[PDB]
């Protein structure tokens, strides 16, 4: 009986396995645009995916990863509220059953169709084990997705769900360029923060973009018929694979525009 996203295991259980989902500073949360603050002093992002290198795409049964090689620096983030330099590991979804939710941050109570995690982690810390354990550990890239227009960028992806429709499953995937996921402007919200998913660990950075990316309704639609069930286990549909907003407690989100 281990967590998840339904009934029995879902985020209002989570705490009793990991007591820190009640701790001050979990994520995500709403951000309040209005109480949010400029933050002059706010380093312009630097995003520098040229030679990123993905690797592979995998169901771990609560979402799917894109893995890219970080045995190196190839991908990188840095500036903003950051010090230092992390190194892309990985980036997943989170969505909803309906167009009307599915992202984890929401905007001014807004919940988006979806959310785009491009994780990264502090080279100072050596690899993304031991940076999980930092307060700085990692710096989490979000941003929000909306039904619209296709995203051409996202269509590897989508075509590629097919192959691991199930928990366990993974398949090859080079030569994926995430640039291609990125809106025009680089425009952040920024606040300390915890991973959305068990065990919950207080060491993110997170940076959450005000542009959202639009996606297709025909896109999204093959996010959700992924299995949050492996092969041969009775066919539960990967939907609804986020937590809400957390209370803010004792933090400021700060705003790099005005
Ligand atoms: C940040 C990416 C991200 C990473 C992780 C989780 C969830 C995430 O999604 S989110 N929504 O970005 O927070 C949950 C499992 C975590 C893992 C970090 C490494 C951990 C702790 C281990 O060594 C064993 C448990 C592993
Ligand atoms: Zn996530």
């Amino acid at each position: 009986h281990h967590w998840g996203y339904g009934k029995h295991n879902g985020p209002e259980h989570w705490h009793k396995d990991f007591p820190i989902a009640k701790g001050e500073r979990q994520s995500p949360v709403d951000i309040d645009t209005h109480t949010a603050k400029y933050d002059p002093s706010l380093k312009p992002l630097s995003v520098s995916y040229d030679q990123a290198t993905s690797l592979r795409i995998l169901n771990n049964g609560h979402a799917f990863n894109v893995e890219f090689d970080d045995s190196q620096d190839k991908a990188v983030l840095k500036g903003g509220p950051l010090d230092g330099t992390y190194r892309l590991i990985q980036f997943h979804f989170h969505w909803g059953s309906l167009d009307g939710q599915g992202s984890e941050h929401t905007v001014d109570k807004k919940k988006y169709a979806a959310e785009l995690h491009l994780v990264h982690w502090n080279t100072k810390y050596g690899d993304f084990g031991k940076a999980v354990q930092q307060p700085d550990g990692l710096a989490v890239l979000g941003i929000f997705l909306k039904v619209g227009s296709a995203k051409p960028g996202l269509q590897k992806v989508v075509d590629v769900l097919d192959s691991i429709k199930t928990k366990g499953k993974s398949a090859d995937f080079t030569n994926f360029d995430p640039r291609g996921l990125l809106p025009e402007s680089l425009d952040y919200w920024t606040y300390p923060g915890s991973l959305t998913t068990p065990p919950l660990l207080e060491c993110v950075t997170w940076i959450v973009l005000k542009e959202p990316i639009s996606v297709s309704s025909e896109q999204v639609l093959k996010f959700r018929k992924l299995n949050f069930n492996g092969e041969g286990e009775p066919e539960e549909l990967m939907v609804d694979n986020w937590r809400p907003a957390q209370p803010l407690k004792n933090r400021q989100i700060k705003a790099s525009f005005k």
